[PDB]
Parts: structure tokens; C-alpha cells; sequence
């Protein structure tokens, strides 16, 4: 698995479950591509987004659909989204994993990059 | 002043300085459109970008550019840029700070919306 | 001023008001013996804590009292407190601010040293 | 495993590897007492610091030795350690994660806590 989202709650202190999440890849032409999406598992995952042969050299947007989690808490956030966007693989494949750390009016986020 | 940006470094310890940050307002066709960029200050503050008059309810993106920061200091960097983006809302306070602590492979934002 | 705190909430979008503060400084037996302390501004700053002279080289403990703050606002809060831990070092710049990001399971604190 | 540690570093994008982490106990008379203590795998997680019999309630210190770990890799911190402070178990047993993620100048920590 070349490319994974953990998404943690700081305010309930557990994962943030069923997150959406959409992955972009900038084109040739200079747009964003759809190019995977799905929602965090019970623990906070999303594993199986793509595959090393799909997930070639590129600049990737990964959107965390941060204002829906909230909303659905009754929480009425600052953000919209968050997201994290990163060129991918430029030094050779990599395994990427995007965590974000939320709360109603900030977060956070890092990258956990691999070498196979 | 109803929108101000204040970059911080978290390897330095410091204000993150000369900064480039571009803010854009999202069109009724869901482009981006231009609206206000700088660079941060010595302070790591970036003050003026907009009036209340033209600062209207609608949603901003302010996208902080992080890479070209980190390149100048020598150091290889994860994001291509941070991105915050928000809905300004006449409802509740009126000035609204966009904070971010920068890492290479991490970044941290907060709003402090006060009067 | 050399010793300057500010305390964010990453719930409310705000300054943290009216937030306990106590400082500590490492004695030569390992104990910690109180500095100084106050409470947090309505802009979430504590300024005055101490002076160039009496703030000389040696170990300090910033300890802020965020348990108090989301139990005042009825909120289940993860740590009794949030501790940061430095050495004060006369090479280097002058001031330091302390910072800290709370919610109520998580935070996150920085330095930012200038002159 | 009732309550683990995981260490991640925010300028390389990695596990932070071989961070000691020392937990204390805050004893009747008020005092912090050795708990337990380890480092990081090269995962950068700490596991088997202890076990459910011996994880009662009580105020919990899991101190992380991060200024060893960044003065090995060739950078003065401002920190002379992260140290993390908890009441645990409470409202009855529970497994915590506690997670700290490392700059030089900063860190942010996180728990994540969940019921057996
Ligand atoms: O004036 C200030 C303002 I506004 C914000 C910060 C701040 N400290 C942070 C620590 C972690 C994460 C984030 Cl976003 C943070 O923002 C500091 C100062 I000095
Ligand atoms: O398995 C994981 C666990 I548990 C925690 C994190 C985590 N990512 C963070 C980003 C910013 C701040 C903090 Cl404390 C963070 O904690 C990542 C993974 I992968």
C-alpha cells in the first residue's frame, strides 16, 4: 500500500471515523485529476486507495473533508477541508502516510514517508 | 485589519520571514480568483491584505508557500505549499488571524477569530 | 521582556483567557522551586513574569493549567496539564515566547526566541 | 497492551527511532514514582511498558527524551523533553496511545483512547 490517510480527533482523543477523503493528481494540462477516494475505518484508516503501478511520479492532493466530520458532531468548524499536497515518488517509489490531527478551529498534519 | 497570517518556523525556533503567501476568494464558477498576497514580515506577520469593506462573507483560501521557504534554508520539504481555506462570516467576530507552524514534513494551523 | 506565554484554544477559535500559569526554575538539589505565575490575558498573553536580570542561565518549567480551562468550559479534558521544559541560554537571542495550541486531548507548543 | 507510545519526526517524515521514554506513577505521599521505561522501535512505537493488572488508576507522567534524540542527529532543541501528564482509568480501564510528534523548537501531542 503506496498511499494511506490516518485522521485522529483531538478533541474526543479516539480516531476520526468515516472521513471523507478525495485524492487529486495534477495533469499535464495543469488541472486536478480525480484519482482515488474513500472514508476512514473505525480506527481512523484509509488503506487501498491505490496501487505502486497506478501511483506513479506526480503532485498529489489529498482533501480531508474536515467540515462534514465536525458538522456531523455538531461542531460548526473554521476549515472547509484540509489538505495536504505533495509531489509523490520523485526520488522513487515511496509508501506515504498522510496523518491529520483535528480540532473545530485547527489542525495538524504530517507525512510517514518509507522506502519499500 | 480583518485578516492577518502569522508563519512560525518549528526547526528555527523563530518567525518564518519573507514568506509568500497568496490568498484567493472562491468565484460563483468555483475558480479561485486572485484577492490579496505578500510576504511575511520580520515578525512573521503579514498585515493589510484586505479591508472590511471588501473582505464579504464568501470562501477564502489562503495558501502559504511553504516550499520555497524551506529551499531557501537548504532543507527538503514534504508540501508543496499549505493551503487553509475557510468561510468568512459576518455572524461571528470580526478579525480573524490565520496562524501556521512549519515543520519540513509537517504543518500546523489555527484560527483565532476575535474583536 | 524576556519570558512571554500565549495560550491558543483550537476549540473556540480564540485565546485562551484567564489561564493559570506558574514557572518554575531547577534548583541545584533537582527540585523545582516557583519563579513567577499569572493568569492569561482576555488576548491570551502573560507578560511580566520576569526580568533580564533576574531570568539568568539555567533550567525553566512553564506550567499551564488546562485542565482548570476545559473543565470551566465543560469540556472532558486527557491531561492535567500542559508542561514545557527548556534550558534559558544567554548565546543566543533574547526573548522567548512560549506557545501553546490546546484542545482537549491534544496540544502543541512552540518557541519562538528573537531579539 | 494498555498503554503504548509512538514517536514521530516532523523534519525527516519518519518514525523517530531509539527516544527514550520514561513513565512514572504518582505515589500517596505525592511524590513521582518510576513506573516504567523504554525506547522507541524503528517503528517508532513503544510496546509492553506494562500490563492491565498493574495499569490502575492513578496520575501518570510518560516523560520523552527528546532533546537525546535530536542532539544525535546534530541539532541544539529547545525542549529538555516532552512530558505528557494524565489521570488514567478513571471511569475504568482504558488503553491509551500517546503520541508526540518532534521538531526542534516544537511538538504536539496527542491521545487516543479507547475501550477494551
Ligand atoms: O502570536 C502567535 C500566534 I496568532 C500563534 C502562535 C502559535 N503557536 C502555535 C503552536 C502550534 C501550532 C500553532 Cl498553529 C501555533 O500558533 C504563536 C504566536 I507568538
Ligand atoms: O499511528 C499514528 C498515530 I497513534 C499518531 C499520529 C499522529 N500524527 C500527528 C500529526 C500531528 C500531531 C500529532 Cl500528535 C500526530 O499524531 C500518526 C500516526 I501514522
Amino acid at each position: 500500500c503506496p498511499l494511506m490517510v490516518k485522521v485522529l480527533d483531538a478533541v474526543r482523543g479516539s480516531p476520526a471515523i468515516n472521513v471523507a477523503v478525495h485524492v487529486f493528481r495534477k495533469a499535464a494540462d495543469d488541472t486536478w485529476e480525480p484519482f482515488a477516494s474513500g472514508k476512514t475505518s473505525e480506527s481512523g484508516e484509509l488503506h487501498g486507495l491505490t496501487t505502486e503501478e497506478e501511483f506513479v511520479e506526480g503532485i498529489y492532493k489529498v482533501e480531508i473533508d474536515t467540515k462534514s466530520y465536525w458538522k456531523a458532531l455538531g461542531i460548526s468548524p473554521f476549515h472547509e477541508h484540509a489538505e495536504v499536497v505533495f509531489t509523490a515518488n520523485d526520488s522513487g517509489p515511496r509508501r506515504y502516510t498522510i496523518a491529520a490531527l483535528l480540532s473545530p478551529y485547527s489542525y495538524s498534519t504530517t507525512a510517514v514517508v518509507t522506502n519499500p
